């Protein structure tokens, strides 16, 4: 009932979780605008 | 009054916050870049 | 004296900040690539 | 067997992981888009 | 020797680290790219 149980599995995720958003930018952006100039 | 309530429901708001941002560059500056090269 | 304070209002200030610089790398780059491309 | 061991070990990871993926993205697309343009 | 001795200045040093990263990749950028471009 009380707050304060895990932090460690969570802070985890955050960190793995914005691997794979800034991942996509950096790939996506690169696909779209390489055809475009290209 | 005392500090430290919660934690778990906090890390998660910066989170999830932060993949919304780095979705908006990501496309926001290919709208606009694609839209002028092309 | 001893630590552990606050994390509550400090998680936050990492969230809201982060916001304000990945809005300006998006905004600037725009600016700056639309008005050379264009 | 309880949760909380550590945290000061772990905030560090998500920062320096940031920091390679932060560095890759911006030196990658400078890369690829030189490359292209010129 | 136990575990959990400071957050506070520790969750400081990942958002003031990323603020100088998230910096160089949107002017580093800005500077090569409208070289390149110019």
């Amino acid at each position: 009932m009380l707050p304060f149980v895990q932090e460690r599995i969570g802070l985890f995720i955050v960190n793995f979780f914005i691997f794979t958003v800034v991942s996509a930018i950096t790939l996506l952006v690169s696909m779209a605008f390489l055809t475009a100039t290209r």
